[PDB]
């Protein structure tokens, strides 16, 4: 019984969207394997309704989705059952973060992007989608789960739809995100309930990560293959995000157990080791990759992707 409704015509245009392009997908056969061609393929619809659902759906709308087949073996790469990925995002309007969504179950994250950052999603999509075969899936690098085109009302808008790096369960008492280029967070930043710190704020506040070594080994040797692939594509400015739940502090404040969390679907979480002083739930993976050409040089008004790597790898390396 959904209706799509929402007060933001795009959340409904999406929300119809991805419906649409899920069910759609249930009636093209799965190949055997990816070809050139579906690595520049899109889906467009338009849609004029008159007098019909009129409460509902705005009448006048467009939705594309970029390269269908891809996103389909993607999700499926990592793990993700397109039926289920359709119910997160068409059960109940994505809630909005007060420019990013969360699927209302917060298993997915649904960004506004730019037309530059969907030309730079084309360019290193088939080596980013090779990457993904190699790997198995298991990788730090931001899921790209689907990437789509609105129209409504006479305002277009491109949006990418990514695994959550947190846990869709567990809460996040604290979020830093890493780069290794030092970056403060502001004290308006720091007003926030949920601020984001940076570099200097994990430093100064002397922030630790409790993972034994076995993890941490594992973790860190996955960081080096991912961002080593990023500086090939010579991307650079992207940043390690981590979250942090307190175990204790999730309990005084408010049928898996305390302080435990499905690797399946939290695919970031890495527990502490038993030796901690504190009972908490790491989430780590590297996020924002594209490069943003235009928007950075038009928000000016060097280091290269070799060197940021290796800063980058440098200081993760140092404060874990
Ligand atoms: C306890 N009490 C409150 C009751 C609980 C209520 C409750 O359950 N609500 C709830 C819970 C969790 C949240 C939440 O999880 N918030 C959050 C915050 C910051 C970061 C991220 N993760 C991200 C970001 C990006 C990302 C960055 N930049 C990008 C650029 C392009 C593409 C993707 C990206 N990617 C992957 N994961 C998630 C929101 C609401």
């Amino acid at each position: 019984n959904l209706y799509f409704q929402s007060m933001d015509p795009l959340l409904s245009v999406l929300m119809w969207g991805v419906n649409h392009s899920i069910n759609e997908l249930s009636h093209v056969q799965i190949p055997v394997m990816l070809m050139p061609d579906d690595f520049k393929a899109y889906s467009k619809i338009k849609v004029d309704n008159h007098l019909f659902n009129k409460e509902n759906m705005p009448s006048h709308f467009k939705f594309k989705e970029y390269c269908p087949m891809v996103f389909r073996n993607l999700r499926e790469r990592f793990g993700i059952d397109d039926q289920d990925f359709q119910n997160s995002l068409t059960r109940s309007a994505p809630l909005p973060n007060d420019r990013f969504h969360t699927s209302y179950d917060k298993r997915y994250i649904i960004k506004t992007i730019t037309s530059e950052d969907v030309a730079e999603m084309h360019n290193i999509l088939k080596k980013y989608h090779q990457y993904i075969v190699e790997c198995h899936g298991i990788t730090l690098l931001p899921q790209f789960l689907g990437m789509y085109r609105l129209n409504v009302d006479g305002v277009e808008i491109y949006v990418i739809v990514t695994r959550n790096v947190f846990s869709h369960r567990l809460s996040v008492y604290r979020k830093y995100d890493l780069k290794g280029s030092t970056r403060e967070a502001s004290d308006k930043e720091k007003a926030k309930e949920l601020p984001t710190l940076k570099d200097n704020d994990f430093i100064n506040e002397g922030q630790k990560i409790y993972i034994d070594d076995n993890n941490k080994k594992v973790f860190l040797e996955k960081l080096k293959k991912d961002v080593e692939f990023l500086a090939q594509l010579k991307l650079m400015d992207y940043s390690l995000l981590v979250g942090i739940h307190d175990v204790e502090r999730a309990e005084q404040e408010e049928p898996l157990a305390p302080g435990e969390f499905d690797p399946n679907i939290d695919v970031y979480g890495i527990k502490c080791h038993e030796n901690s002083p504190r009972k908490e739930v790491y989430f780590m993976a590297i996020i924002d990759i594209l490069t943003h050409y235009d928007a950075k040089k038009k928000a000016a008004h060097t280091v290269n992707p070799e060197q940021y790597s290796k800063r980058f790898l440098d200081f993760i390396g140092h404060i874990l």
